[PDB]
């Protein structure tokens, strides 16, 4: 409920502006608008999909420290414990992500709607696709996530399938490599998060700027916002090449799992460990 209401805010808020932009002739700035709740709709509707998959590695890594309690093998239902309790940590964490985003997007909403009923055109189109790109580089991350947690499931699912064949130490080192991996996810949340709020502040500023009469310190705040924005996608495309190289190192653990070659499936996982460790600043 708490979470629909914010939804339906966001997408009333652009849908009014493209109404008003309308009624004045200014069919430029109500296009803007309309395709910015198009992309609105679709980062919900991916956002849900990302919802569904998080609770599969949650169940998995969960079962897995059910039967290895059950099976003897302790020290493995510990780590499944604590890879758990890390998993619902960042889980928590991209909530609070999700939640900072939305604040972003109602902000710079809000100068739009105010810069247009004011007559500064020029600023509503700048702050319209300023919304337009958060939310783009927003689906882009969501996207990322879920290939990552694509990823984890399948890592996930050979430690479950080692432990049950009674391959323990590949069991062990499987979680043990999505473990790592949802730490870095956790680090790489943590980071966005620092940003997300730094352009809170800066978008504050453009709003009261802009109430006050000072257009200059508004433009420039509001552009600033859009150029942190902008920097983050680029790096976030650059975590995607990262991503890309870790996953073909794991797809070389499927593979020599699934032939029964656990040792050439361990020497993989241990590379991509490495490689997992070393993203996001360790």
């Amino acid at each position: 409920a708490p979470e629909e209401e914010r939804i339906k805010y966001v997408i009333t808020v652009v849908e009014q502006i493209a109404k008003d932009a309308h009624r004045n002739g200014q069919e430029e700035l109500a296009k803007l608008a309309e395709r910015t709740a198009e992309e609105a709709k679709k980062a919900t509707e991916r956002g849900e999909e990302e919802t569904l998959r998080i609770v599969y590695v949650i169940v998995v890594v969960l079962q897995i420290a059910l039967e290895a309690h059950r099976n003897g093998q302790e020290e493995l239902a510990k780590l499944a414990l604590r890879t758990a309790e890390e998993a619902i940590k960042a889980t928590e964490r991209g909530e609070e992500e999700t939640l900072r985003i939305v604040y972003v997007i109602v902000v710079v909403l809000q100068i739009a709607l105010e810069a247009h009923r004011n007559g500064q055109e020029e600023l509503a189109k700048l702050a319209l696709r300023t919304a337009e790109e958060a939310i783009k580089a927003t689906e882009r991350g969501e996207e990322e996530t879920l290939r990552i947690v694509y990823v984890i499931v399948v890592v996930l699912q050979i430690a479950l399938e080692a432990h049950r064949n009674g391959q323990e130490e590949l069991a062990k080192l499987a979680l043990r490599t999505a473990e790592e991996a949802i730490k870095a996810t956790e680090r790489g949340e943590e980071e966005t998060l620092r940003i997300v709020y730094v352009i809170v502040v800066v978008l504050q500023i453009a709003l009261e700027a802009h109430r006050n009469g000072q257009e200059e310190l508004a433009k420039l705040a509001l552009r600033t916002a859009e150029e942190a924005i902008k920097a983050t996608e680029r790096g976030e495309e650059e975590t995607e090449r990262i991503v890309y190289d870790i996953v073909v190192v794991l797809q070389e653990a499927l593979e020599a799992h699934r032939n029964g070659e656990e040792e050439r499936a361990k020497k993989a996982l241990d590379e991509a460990r490495r490689r997992i460790e070393a993203t996001e600043r360790g």
